[PDB]
């Protein structure tokens, strides 16, 4: 046989019970005789030492605690399969680890409290201010890294209730409504949130001060 | 080479854009010859049809939409290599594609009110009921379906104020303090969550009303 082994992926922070298997290594030499498999590299038998091992008689790919993509993305390690002797039945196997993505981390806004300003006189749809959250997962590949922002109130509700809105996106803050008189209500409190999965996950909260100017 | 190849996992609910690439097969006859790669298989050439394609030349394995585990959680699909004079050239590889799990799924109570009862005269511990929340994602091999349940309040808050505790995994509600008295308060109203990825994901309210007797 003379096709390219391709990499396995192991999804980080696996439920117990460790140590749990991965794969089963094998050579198909062993219709002939008994085979005895071992594992190295970075991982292995090299820092970090003894995140896998591998059944010598088996050839059971073992893990041996929860990975973190975070920490460690990915794993290059070799399958050596030996005979009663010592002696290779095989060129060494390929084990490339993909350490896949999930959410694993909450969104963070970079700060508590965001300030910014506008002038009443502005129109509609006009920006204000932008604020922003991070995540430190996967928004490449996955939808774990993705932040949506949104409004949960405004304080006060004078003269309404929706004066301000966000882009669930980008996380700019535009005004919306007519009405804006900093004589009237000079300023505004917005309780803002970030959720990621794009809306589907988890929620952080912070506000932003918004001073009206004139 | 006679190692067993072993199987690709894919997580689902991938993002765009697609098509994109998963792995590249390839025979190392081609050093001798020209090789034409395909696939074949149901997520292939059969239905679900062109979920999965190869190119050609490069022999890059495609995936062209997002998968989902809890609508098709593996795929078994076979790669060839042709020469340009028509040979196979290898036995066709084994393509084992596992869709692992993400947490697309939101926990869900089986109702929106549970209806228990339980004497007044019980003893700290005693059980009074059993509430369920489902998960549609995987709860044996991460934590996306895995349910932590949470009482937020207790209405009314005579004598006590946490009167009952609930079991984080089973949802098996508890009178864990002395003073139920049906005359003084015949009922109460629990507020109660559950909580997916083990409590650190997303939460989902119901209501437990238990009934006082004696
Ligand atoms: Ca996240
Ligand atoms: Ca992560
Ligand atoms: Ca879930
Ligand atoms: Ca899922
Ligand atoms: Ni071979
Ligand atoms: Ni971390």
């Amino acid at each position: 046989m003379d096709w390219v082994i391709p990499p396995i992926s192991v999804p980080e922070n696996g439920k117990g019970p460790f140590p749990q298997r991965l794969v089963q290594l094998k050579s198909n030499k062993d219709r002939d005789t008994k085979i005895f498999y071992s594992i190295t590299g970075p991982g292995a038998d090299s820092p970090p030492e003894g995140v896998f091992a591998v059944e010598k008689e088996t050839g059971w790919l073992l893990l041996n605690k929860p990975l973190d993509r975070e920490e460690i993305a990915k794993y290059e390690l070799f399958g050596h399969a030996v005979s009663e002797n010592g002696a290779s039945v095989e060129d060494p196997m390929n084990i490339s680890i993909i350490v896949t993505d999930q959410n694993d981390h909450k969104p963070k806004f970079t700060q508590d409290t965001f300030r910014g300003s506008v002038l009443e006189g502005v129109l509609p749809g006009t920006s204000v201010m932008q604020v922003t959250a991070t995540d430190e997962d996967d928004a490449i590949y996955t939808y774990n890294g993705v932040v949506a922002y949104s409004i949960h109130s405004q304080e006060p509700k004078d003269p309404h209730d929706l004066m301000f809105t966000i882009h669930r996106s980008t996380g700019t803050i535009s005004v919306i409504s007519s009405g804006l008189d900093r004589e009237k209500v000079p300023e505004y409190t917005l309780t803002i949130q970030a959720t990621d999965m794009d809306g589907d996950g988890s929620t952080t909260t912070a506000v932003a001060v918004v001073e009206i100017l004139d």
